[PDB]
């Protein structure tokens, strides 16, 4: 059942920390070595920056033969001596606050301006933005690879070296995103031409497709500007597409080069998309990641988590992460590549109080193993610092090996960690409630995101009223998920692309959050789910079109659905609850045949119905609510116990979060208090027992079954 | 020299709690104020909502007829048994997530096209959101005012009568802002135009100063679509303008027809701009109000204080935010319309240990009174809520008068204000540091906001880099204000505008964050300055440009300054601080005859001087820093210590933060922790421990 990691045959939680030896005095390497084994760490974990070592063009230095930190081969010596397994990251880009992303200086001075990524109007968005699959940029990457690559490869774990892991590059996709603008680099536009004649064959099936008149593909160009047409639209969800194939190309280049050294170690790569301490765009960011995922079973995804402070404005954002990670890497143990230790920037405080917490409900998250970053703050040598000469703040150690406040709550952490790994790695949660993830709704960083300058996706234009980022964003990251873990309702997430029927039907309920667009694919196993069994519960939208808004009403027809879609006032009733803000005047009115109305507008229209479809049961709800006001935890409450689903256990005080994992042999209650209130409850399992949790604060009580 | 409110002839604290008798059983109504009052609270505060009392076109009920709710001249009968003072609200809007934003729905049902908000197509915003300035609105508006300034008049404190204040509408402006969408109505257009030839005069003048090409004034249309010429950017300023007096005339018009009536009491208006818990973006929308407070020194405006949490994260918003408040209305008390109590959002927690905290901080950052915004639940009647049955969670009391954890904290924080007031509201800090408030930097709410659908100002498009509103936001705000603030350095904000030399020179130095444009009458202001024996700072540019984007060297040729604009690395170093990051490539390179130079690019070009001008000192910063590094303290330290400027305390721990308040004979030394940390220390001109998110107050007697 359970995805962790194993060593010598017994589960073991992967506890790393990030320390870089290219901002720590040598001298010193040692030391930060011993004090982070000391916390019952296992691997170390660092960059190996291409501007530290390629000095100048086809000038390098890994032994300290120009600055002592140059010596990678001293740290690597070193890793193995103090019994570290090590991770090494060489990039080509690292980010790591380093000048110009860990590309050296002399390259970006050297490069022509095509091997950047380009602007609608052919402009340089950023000077150390590079466009991926640059002839030039993928040339000195790959002389840059010709001299790490070989060392890495002798000091891997089969050449008794202490390597055991490496990362590609650093969360491809994200100076793009950062930018604010995507890439037009010619490359792109003649390697997206390329993927559109092959898609369509020929330009009459493309004009089918799209309701265009082109006369040849000759006329036909990358998509750029605002969606002001349905066709615009499809040219852009084939942008989307196209680009999810680029960047496996990018990273198949990388993998396929590195493996010409004999590297047979595992390869990583990391997710972004935390901002600000919430991640309600780090789904955008890992469905760019959906063809890698796919034609990659060996290079294993962690995340990247940066909550910044741990209370109920973030609580579900971790969840909902390693949820959408389990959901696209299903056969993988859930692991946070970086995860939170000290503060990259001064004026964002990490208390050592806040992290601690944010360990312990990742455990209760179901997280698997994870990389302390940073464990060890640095000191920027020769003004390799992006923003400032200190990398990092508030760590485990400052960069003089020094112990902070934050190593006593990472040495706490480990050891429970270390005591239950090896029935705690085996513990899984019940979850009865299945959430649909939908990767074409996440497909818009393109058009549409919090990063993008221009918004290009306005649905209205279309004669749609359900936008598919307010819908993943307010309607299931921030709402429903929200909703769920806040109400202690364990859930899991499936990806419905290629989905197996037998994989959805050990739930008691299915969710899908919908907008008008379903593929048909989905329509059609959505509708075998019901019609096998299933319950499904789906809002604010029977879908009707295709991913290209052409009409598709298979699953419409398949229920034996008819709607109209009509404005009213926001507030519906649904199932007796008044005055539920819902997020659109129009609705979808249902006519009451064969089934029980359930949801009413403020005229008495039927905005929802419960009904029998062969073995199964379907609740839609034609309007759309998130978690924006106590009627909407109401609703969701009211839904989960149609199926007469129970929490784990009665709390007395519902602002307590809590999770139960268990296996044949022990039971696991964590206590997660993300409130700035000294909180003293009762609690049984579905005689109570009496705990009093400080603000921020977090308990767990293990059972021997 | 300090501004308070007075009561009984002493200095008094005004503690008000919001309670909306609309949206709360009459039959708890006594029991609410006796709650709120037992808390040391002494006013009661809550909109009298049109939508509720004209039930249907002139049918008015405020005796309960048809609802016992709607029974305000029993809720006023009932503040003066229970011993409060009353401040009333009556709109026209409200807001108050009530439905149509307060306006009846017989009036929105029955309304022309003509009288609604329109974007530059023609089309309506919002079937809520009425143009100020309509005939139709501001008929229906006096009829309003008809029945319900009568009822006011008679109950007001020049009557005996418990109303002390009345609100003048609700946050004027804010449903422009929020719609993200600016208000293109014709007869709005029309007024833009008299507005216009009013300024100019003559077509000739106009063309002179935007560089147009109009034959005469039936010519000119009103600003839309993106900023692409220097000449667009003048149309949009005078449109900014424009908005501002359109504000004042219909807070006269407000003003001058509840005069009529007879009522004499203090006239009130409340300011938006927190969102997310932070307020960056309220200083563009006190800055709408400019006009309003020239012209009408008898309407006391307060802050609308939206904190959510309490931490470093926005440690400094609420004091920047008062700082503002106090430049644009030196004459007034700083006060807080709304205070907030409870949250309006269940998801966005509220915890009465954050707002305990908040309470005791705004005392430190200079409020000298409040109203606890809200401090009783409501529960919409009759589905008449914008959201869903219940207004505001986490309250002091719950609809039904329920005390919650919120009560105890008000209870404590009052208890401390009533022991206090006399001397705490005569205290004030000693600022030798002055910050320079330039209005037309926050003049971009039609262009460039937070909230703003579309971008409509790209300065690279006019050939300039400096955006006002990154300057305003990321410079001044999050970096400069937040910066002296976490350094425990006293500031001071000063609105430039028509502002006193006399009023400048007692600052040991004046902070000017500055973009490439500048009027005359402040670049003569910053030169006589300096002249006459003042220290200017001055960062990221000298400008060059008039608020017309017109040239305008004055500061630059009297301070004898030379530069050329070029290209560089986003490091600098500044009095020896390697590694300063900074905002722009673009730097000013300056020429250094007769000055020092004291920072330098990668390239050692010189981007900053300190040069001796007449009796006075300047130090130029050639770029852009806010706070985003422990290099910016750093930098500012430095700066502030070039004129030997001193904190009032020596703290062990750097991450406490303190204000010192005095008057002649009292000391009272504020400690604040943002942090999650329990955090111990010293301090002298004596060790303490505060928990995390949480105060000390200590009492010196000098
Ligand atoms: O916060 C925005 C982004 O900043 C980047 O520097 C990080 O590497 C990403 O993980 C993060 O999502
Ligand atoms: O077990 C001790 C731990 O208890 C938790 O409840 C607290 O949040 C931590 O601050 C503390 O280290
Ligand atoms: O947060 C955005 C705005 O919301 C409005 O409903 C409040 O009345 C304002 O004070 C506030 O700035
Ligand atoms: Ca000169």
């Amino acid at each position: 059942s359970e995805k962790y990691f194993v060593k010598n045959g017994q589960p073991h939680f992967l506890i790393s920390g990030e320390v870089h030896y290219f901002r720590i005095n040598p001298k010193l390497w040692r030391n930060h070595l011993q004090l982070l084994k000391q916390t019952g760490a296992d691997t170390v974990s660092t960059y190996i920056p291409w501007d530290w070592h390629e000095i100048e063009e086809d000038d390098f230095d890994f032994e300290g033969k120009t600055h002592p930190a140059r010596n990678l081969i001293r740290f690597i010596k070193l890793c193995k001596e103090e019994n570290l397994d090590l991770i090494v990251k060489p990039g080509p880009y690292i980010l790591a606050e380093y000048e110009n992303q860990g590309l050296p200086s002399w390259l970006l001075k050297k490069l022509s301006k095509n091997a950047f990524a380009l602007d609608e109007n052919g402009n340089v968005i950023s000077p150390d933005l590079v466009s991926y699959l640059s002839d030039e940029f993928l040339e000195y990457t790959f002389k840059w690879y010709d001299k790490v690559m070989p060392i890495i490869s002798k000091h891997q774990k089969e050449h008794y070296g202490p390597i055991t892991m490496m990362q590609l590059c650093n969360e491809i996709g994200v100076f793009q995103w950062l930018s604010g603008k995507s890439d037009y680099n010619p490359k792109v536009i003649n390697l997206y031409k390329e993927f559109i004649i092959q898609r369509y064959k020929t330009i009459e099936k493309l004009n089918s497709v799209y309701s265009t008149n082109y006369n040849s593909f000759d006329d036909l160009k990358a998509p750029s500007g605002k969606i002001k047409l349905r066709s615009d639209y499809c040219a852009y969800f084939d942008f989307h597409l196209f680009f999810r194939e680029y960047y496996n190309k990018y990273i198949s280049i990388l993998k396929n080069k590195i493996r010409s050294f004999g590297i047979n170690i595992k390869l990583t790569h990391n997710i972004p998309g935390w901002i600000y301490g919430n991640a309600s765009e780090l789904p955008m960011l890992i469905s760019t990641y959906s063809e890698i995922m796919k034609n990659h079973p060996d290079i294993i995804f962690g995340l990247d988590h940066i909550p910044e402070f741990v209370s109920f404005r973030n609580a579900h954002s971790d969840l909902a992460c390693n949820k959408i990670l389990e959901a696209m890497q299903p056969e993988a143990p859930v692991w946070a590549a970086e995860f939170q230790a000290g503060t990259r920037e001064h004026h964002v405080k990490a208390y050592a109080k806040d992290l601690e917490t944010f360990y312990i409900a990742s455990l209760a998250h179901g997280i698997k193993g994870f990389n302390y970053y940073m464990f060890s703050q640095g000191i920027n040598p020769e003004g390799k610092g992006f923003y400032g000469k200190t990398f990092y703040f508030q760590t485990a150690l400052d960069a003089a090996s020094n112990k902070l406040a934050l190593y006593d709550s990472i040495k706490k952490v480990n050891r429970f960690i270390r005591k239950e790994q090896k029935d705690l790695l085996r513990t899984n949660v019940n979850s009865e409630i299945c959430v649909g993830f939908y990767k074409p709704y996440f497909f818009t960083e393109l058009i549409s995101s919090q990063l993008l300058k221009e918004k290009k996706l306005n649905v209205e234009e279309l004669g749609l009223y359900i936008d598919p980022r307010f819908l993943r964003e307010e309607i299931l990251f921030n709402g429903l998920l929200r909703g769920l873990q806040t109400l202690n309702y364990n859930y899991d997430v499936v990806d419905l692309e290629n989905c197996d029927l037998k994989s959805l039907t050990a739930y008691k309920q299915l969710w899908i959050t919908s907008a008008e667009f379903m593929d048909a694919e989905t329509q059609n196993l959505l509708s075998e789910f019901v019609l096998n069994g299933g319950n499904l519960i789906l809002y604010p939208a029977v879908p009707t079109l295709d991913n290209y808004l052409n009409r598709c009403e298979i699953l419409k027809n398949n229920f034996g659905i008819e709607f109209i879609t009509k404005d009213s006032s926001h507030k519906v009733s649904a199932f007796g609850i008044e005055d539920v803000f819902t997020a659109f005047s129009k609705k979808q009115i249902y006519n009451d045949t064969n089934s029980k109305p359930i949801a009413f507008t403020q005229e008495n229209e039927i905005c929802g119905i419960r009904k029998k479809i062969g073995k199964g049961e379907l609740t839609i709800l034609g309007f759309a609510f998130g978690y924006t006001s106590d009627e909407h935890l109401e609703l969701i409450d009211k839904l989960v116990k149609l199926n007469k689903i129970k929490r784990e256990l009665f709390v007395s005080d519902k602002d307590i979060q809590f999770v139960v994992r268990e296996n044949n042999k022990s039971r696991y209650i964590f206590f997660l208090n993300y409130h700035n209130e000294r909180k003293t409850f009762n609690y049984r399992k579905s005689k109570s027992e009496e705990i009093s949790i400080a603000p921020f604060s977090y308990k767990v009580i293990k059972e021997n079954k």
